[PDB]
């Protein structure tokens, strides 16, 4: 492997790189991505994912609101081979300060663990949203106990946070 990871605990590795690299060295099979309720795919995940599909993500995600009940924070849809052998998880998070975020952050996160194959996924409502990255990361670990699973994060920072969260 080129791209080796950061962390690993139990089934889960932490990764730091950008997606599009990520994804053609780590070849998942399913991509998690940071979507908004109205599917408009803009920030860092949504727009990159968006950008790798040659704007088929968003083809799809129009024409799923044709006739597809809007995705409630809590909730995520997957959209299968966006590309070939490549489905993209539409994962719904909450806001800081929603009611109950712990539960749909946990939610989102079971909903996750249920796609087949190997999954790549960022930390659920962490940046825009402002979830705490260690209640995010927490609802994972919780969440997620016994399945292989890829975590990818862009800043140092975020990295260390991670770390930290583990080395205590």
């Amino acid at each position: 492997d080129l791209i080796l990871p950061f962390y690993k605990a139990g089934k889960v590795s932490f990764y730091q790189g950008d997606l599009d690299v990520l994804i053609n060295f780590l070849e998942p099979d399913v991509l998690v991505n940071a979507a908004n309720g109205d599917l408009r795919h803009v920030g860092g995940v949504a727009r990159a994912i968006d950008v790798f599909t040659g704007g088929k993500l968003t083809k799809r995600s129009k024409e799923y609101l044709k006739s597809s009940k809007a995705i409630a924070p809590g909730n995520a849809v997957l959209f299968e081979n966006v590309l070939e052998h490549l489905s993209v998880m539409n994962a719904v998070g909450p806001r800081n300060g929603d009611s109950r975020v712990e539960g749909k952050l946990c939610n989102v996160y079971k909903a996750i663990a249920k796609c087949d194959g190997k999954i790549l996924t960022p930390l659920i409502s962490v940046g825009i949203f402002k979830v705490k990255l260690e209640v995010s990361l927490q609802c994972l670990l919780k969440t997620v106990t016994d399945r292989d699973l890829n975590v990818f994060v862009y800043t140092d920072q975020e990295r260390v946070t991670i770390e930290n969260f583990f080395n205590g």
